[PDB]
């Protein structure tokens, strides 16, 4: 029985973490915190051992500091986090024999398209990648095909024809009717090999989410990465 606050409770992620959790058995959501909220005295109320943020790149290391202050473990899935504040996390949780885990992207199928992307790059130098997300992405590329080309490109290393990263083009798709999409297409003489994600709702993440609640309890550092838990 592992005692959960969900901290963002009000924002898109947090309130469908809110559904789906009902559904685990072996998690009990004992409370939802947002802004205003004061974190360390609900984590003190409830007694809870670990704390998803879903939150702000704003307030994200401070909500950190605070769970692991209070002797709760975070579950953090807010972007933001710098190189410095992650390494400063890691030497707390391992001071205080806590676990954490910081994940940039908690979709399992996301994160398994880009390890077997990086793994195809050793055979394939030839590759492309299509990314696709409804018009509410503003970014582009999205976070995700930038790290993707950067992993293809360490393992290589070791205006239509779209925007290059770390030597890999990157084409960005914004329509309507789409969430978060993404094709990975490596070609050679006679074939291509094509690995595919397609985050149909925010849903895609609660796999990675719920994992991390349950492996958070038997760490005591830090994990970056959901690849990492895998
Ligand atoms: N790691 C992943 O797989 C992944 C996936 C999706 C999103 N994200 C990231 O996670 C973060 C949340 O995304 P979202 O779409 O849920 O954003 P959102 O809809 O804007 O929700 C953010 C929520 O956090 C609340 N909040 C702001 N400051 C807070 C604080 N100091 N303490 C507690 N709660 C606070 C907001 O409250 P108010 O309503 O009062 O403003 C809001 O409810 C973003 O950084 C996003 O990029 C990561
Ligand atoms: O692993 C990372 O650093 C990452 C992953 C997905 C999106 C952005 N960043
Ligand atoms: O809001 C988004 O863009 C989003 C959310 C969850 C998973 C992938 N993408």
């Amino acid at each position: 029985a592992i005692n959960v606050i969900i901290n963002g409770i009000n924002g898109k992620m947090g309130r469908v973490v809110k559904e789906n959790i009902t559904a685990q058995s072996d998690l009990e959501l004992v409370s939802g915190t947002g802004r205003q909220d004061d974190l360390a005295k609900t984590i003190q109320t409830t007694h809870a051992d670990v704390v998803i943020d879903f939150t702000t790149p704003q307030s994200v290391f401070h909500n950190a500091e605070i769970i692991i202050q209070s002797g709760a473990r975070p579950v953090i899935g807010t972007t933001g986090l710098t190189l410095e504040q992650i390494a400063l996390l890691d030497k707390q949780c391992r001071n205080k024999k806590l676990g954490a885990i910081v994940a940039p992207n908690f979709s399992v199928g996301a994160v398994l398209m880009m390890k077997y992307a990086k793994e195809a790059a050793h055979y394939f130098p030839d590759v492309e990648i299509i990314e696709m997300h409804h018009s509410q992405k503003i970014d582009a590329p999205s976070g995700t095909a930038i790290k993707t080309a950067q992993m293809i490109g360490e393992m290589r290393s070791s205006r239509a024809r779209g925007e290059i990263k770390n030597g890999i083009p990157i084409h960005s798709i914004r329509l309507p009717g789409l969430f978060s999409h993404q094709s990975v297409i490596f070609g050679s003489n006679g074939e291509t090999l094509t690995i595919r994600h397609d985050g149909m709702d925010r849903n895609c993440t609660m796999p990675g989410i719920f994992m991390a609640c349950r492996k958070v309890m038997e760490l005591d550092y830090l994990v970056y990465g959901l690849e990492n838990l895998l």
